[PDB]
C-alpha cells in the first residue's frame, strides 16, 4: 500500500493527503503533529515509500503514479494535498494531476518547500551521519564523512551525488558490522532506509516545481536554510501563490498551534 490513514473523517467525505518521508520518532515534527491539532474529522493519508528495496528502478513518474493510482482505485475525492520538505515537489504534482482528473481542484499546502539540490542532499547525509554515531561507531563514522565531503566536492549533479552517499552509508554499516560490533539485520534496514530516502530526495528534485507550485500556498517557518527562505523575495514570490510565515523552527513547523490554526482555515 501506498497510503496510510492517520486521521479518521466521515466515510464519503473530501480527503487530505499528506507526503513526507515518514520516520517516526525523528526530531522534526511530523504530519501526526500537524493533524493533531486540526479540525476534528478531517480525513487523512500520509505517503508511504514503496517497500524498501523496492524503490529501486523508480523515477519520480513512478512514485507519483503509484500515489495516484491508489487514490484512483479508492474512488475517493482529495479536497487538499500537503507537502513537507521534498515532500512539497510530490505534493505539487499529485496536486496538479488531481486537478485535472476531478472535477474540482484540490487545495495544495507546501510547508517548507524544497527541491533537493546536492547542498541539501550532502547536509541530510551529514545529519543521517551523526546521528547514527553511536551505532555506526566513531571509525566508520569518520570515514563516511571523509568520503561525503570528497564526493561532494567532485560531483555536481544530484542524482551523481545521491548514488555515491549512497555508496558511502552502505560501506559504512558494513564497516560497523565488521569492526563496532553492529547487528547486521539492524545494519541492512539502517543502509536501505537511507538508500530509500535518497532515491525519495532525487526523484523530488526531478518534480518541475516551478510548474507545480504555482498555485500552491507555501507554510515557512524561520529557519533561514530551509524551505523558501534562502530566495530573494521577489522569487519566493514569483514562486508560490501566496505565503505564510511563522516565526518557528523548521524542526517545530507541523508541531506549532499557530500554524495549525491557519491550515484548519485554509482547508475550511
Amino acid at each position: 500500500r501506498a497510503w496510510r490513514p492517520i486521521a479518521g473523517g466521515p466515510p464519503a467525505g473530501p480527503l487530505v493527503l499528506a507526503v513526507d518521508f515518514a520516520a517516526t520518532g525523528r526530531p522534526e515534527a511530523a504530519f501526526a503533529d500537524l493533524v493533531a491539532r486540526l479540525d476534528p474529522g478531517t480525513e487523512v493519508w500520509e505517503s508511504l515509500q514503496p517497500p524498501l528495496g523496492t524503490e529501486t528502478g523508480m523515477v519520480a513518474e513512478d512514485y507519483v503514479t503509484r500515489w495516484e493510482e491508489e487514490v484512483r482505485a479508492s474512488g475517493r475525492r482529495i479536497g487538499a494535498v500537503l507537502g513537507f520538505c521534498a515532500g512539497s515537489a510530490f505534493a505539487g504534482e499529485l496536486a496538479v494531476r488531481l486537478a485535472r482528473s476531478q472535477p474540482r481542484s484540490p487545495r495544495l499546502v507546501v510547508f517548507d518547500p524544497e527541491s533537493p539540490t546536492t547542498s541539501t542532499l550532502y547536509y541530510q547525509f551529514r545529519k543521517v551521519v551523526e546521528s547514527l554515531a553511536g551505532v555506526l561507531g566513531e571509525q566508520a563514522a569518520r570515514e563516511a564523512l571523509a568520503e561525503g565531503t570528497a564526493a561532494a566536492d567532485r560531483i555536481g549533479d544530484v542524482e551523481g551525488l545521491g548514488a555515491e552517499l549512497v555508496r558511502v552509508f552502505t560501506a559504512a554499516g558494513r564497516a560497523a558490522c565488521a569492526a563496532a560490533d553492529l547487528d547486521d539485520e539492524f545494519a541492512d534496514e539502517l543502509t536501505a532506509t537511507y538508500r530509500s530516502f535518497v532515491s525519495y530526495l532525487v526523484a523530488a528534485a526531478a518534480v518541475d516545481h516551478v510548474k507545480c507550485w504555482s498555485g500552491a500556498v507555501a507554510v515557512s517557518s524561520a529557519t533561514p536554510t530551509s524551505g523558501l527562505n534562502p530566495l530573494d523575495p521577489a522569487a519566493r514570490a514569483a514562486l508560490v501563490e501566496r505565503e505564510l510565515t511563522f516565526d518557528v523552527h523548521h524542526a517545530d513547523l507541523l508541531r506549532d498551534p499557530g500554524v495549525a490554526r491557519a491550515v484548519a482555515r485554509l482547508l475550511a
